[PDB]
């Protein structure tokens, strides 16, 4: 399937994204600098090529936005079936020890999932699956400046700024957790555990519905939380009141 | 002066450095693709030991923010006198024809601007300048996610994203415009001008203040209609209507 496929082609064998630096034409190396914002603009990079051959495999079309903050980051589609669209979106993240529990964010709760055709490439009705491409990686240190080149032959003593990289495919619904992310609030929280659990799926929702519902009814605000539902148990017995 | 050393030494660096991809501890090269996602992130590497080496040139403290969503890129300041810092922010745009119109985004209007101390390093207050480096790439080809992987051996065979990179330094207000940005929207726009417009500071408001009015007093809007200004002319009309 386009799912099995895609999943073999970010594990095991080959993938290793190891990545040391910045490569010139005069073929200086620059190494990567200690930052977040490089880090992950580099996966997604590693990511493009992957996806559209698995896509193409088996007849998709790869999209991607061209308008600002807008889902999802790749689209994929076959134009004879305009409603069977699939939605990917790669998310980055790091852990400062090794084995910590991880947590990501999913993007807003108040667009696309509220409003049809709200920031999103195509009507959100025309999408079957939202996957969900996870790459975590353990800081290494911070360091500093640097402006120190290095050649092909320093590679084995260029400073790398993480460690131990691993990637998930997973669907958006089953690591999605029932409290928005810190800054925005606007914006999905994940669940908040093991990296394993998010390739096990181990969640917190029943079901992509119970998922969609959660979340559309989650009031944007502190106090009017306390009305409704703060979290997954607040939920369960809203629902057996009378959904008031 | 630290204006001066800075432009100059973003002139004899930020023009010879040609990078053409991503090299792993293999050996393998990525090639990087002409998407500002990813040259943006690169020109900001770039900057940082330049920008660190000229102010402690001139005796100032440099800091980031540790905070990823906050402004600005630099804190600049001289502990001799620790009220009157300078902000940099770092800039990047593309050009898809040598010598035709550009634009930015320059943040936006909602969060420190408006309230002194939202998403800002350190109180607006205490900043006396917010500078920009801008840099402008030269477009090319977007063929297809060619990350084939190339060898060191074969560097000038690497499709480059892109052929030419200019850079200027200028004064926020000087090159703002009177309306939103791109898909952000909610950022400030720059003005739509020629490269050389920017270095000579060629912008539509007539001073720094009156760039704040503008953009302190702007109504978001899903659609323009507005019943107060839009832009220039109808801003300053607006003033000499009791700013109703």
């Amino acid at each position: 399937s386009l799912r099995s496929d895609l999943i073999n082609a970010l594990y095991d064998e080959n993938q290793k994204y190891d990545v040391c630096g910045i490569i010139s034409a005069e073929g200086k190396i620059y190494p990567l600098g200690s930052d977040t914002k490089v880090l992950s603009t580099i996966f997604e990079l590693f990511s493009r090529p992957i996806i559209n051959k698995i896509a193409e495999k088996h007849g998709y079309i790869v999209e991607e936005p061209k308008q600002q903050n807008h889902y999802p980051d790749f689209t994929l589609y076959k134009p004879s079936e305009p409603n069977k669209k699939i939605a990917i979106d790669i998310k980055t993240t790091y852990t400062n020890k090794e084995n910590e529990k991880i947590k990501f964010t999913l993007g807003g709760y108040t667009s696309f999932i509220r409003n049809n055709t709200k920031n999103i490439v195509y009507p959100f009705d025309q999408y079957i699956a939202h996957w969900i491409i996870g790459y975590v990686y353990t800081r290494v240190a911070t360091r500093k400046s640097s402006l120190k080149t290095y050649n092909i032959n320093e590679l084995n003593e260029i400073p790398k700024p993480y460690k131990g990289v691993k990637v998930f495919l997973q669907d958006k619904w089953v690591i999605a957790g029932d409290l928005a992310g810190s800054g925005n609030t606007t914006n999905i929280g994940s669940i908040h555990a093991h990296y394993k659990d998010f390739v096990e799926g181990k969640g917190i929702f029943d079901s992509e519905d119970e998922f969609l519902d959660y979340w559309r009814n989650y009031e944007r605000t502190s106090q009017l939380r306390n009305d409704k539902y703060n979290n997954i148990s607040e939920y369960r017995n809203w629902i057996y009141r009378g959904r008031k």
